[PDB]
């Protein structure tokens, strides 16, 4: 799967690590995290992540 980058801060999502401490586990694609996810290195939501395009 491909990892997401939050525009606002840099964090990149890495769908093999997932966000366990915040619910998604690891294995879990960016569309598939819940919608109320927010990064957990500054707070926006997901509508800020741009998809990392290899
Ligand atoms: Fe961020």
């Amino acid at each position: 799967m491909k990892k997401y980058t939050c525009t606002v801060c840099g964090y990149i999502y890495n769908p093999e690590d997932g966000d366990p401490d915040n619910g998604v586990n690891p294995g879990t694609d960016f569309k598939d995290i819940p919608d109320d996810w927010v990064c957990p290195a500054c707070g926006v939501g997901k509508d800020q992540f741009e998809e990392v395009e290899e």
